[PDB]
């Protein structure tokens, strides 16, 4: 996440700039999906454990 | 049921063997039903495990 968007270049506004910031949003919504993987699964596990 | 049984009254055809082999059926008759419902039971104890 942190080095996939330049902070360096944000008040600049470079294509380097630009690539970033559709670059980093990708990474967080790959991370947004897996977190409720989780969530799901550990419901899963308190449903058949109780 | 009767406990520890000999064969006197058995064989006098005493009404004291008679009620008491009556007895024991019936808790045999008791005992299938508490079996085959703790196999049932703890069958669905090994499914919810898994």
């Amino acid at each position: 996440m942190t080095v996939k968007l330049d902070f360096e270049e944000c008040l600049k506004d470079s294509p380097r700039f630009r690539a970033s910031i559709e670059l980093v949003e990708a990474e967080v919504s790959e991370l947004e999906t897996r977190l409720e993987k989780l969530l799901k699964l550990g419901t899963g596990l308190l449903e058949s454990g109780r």
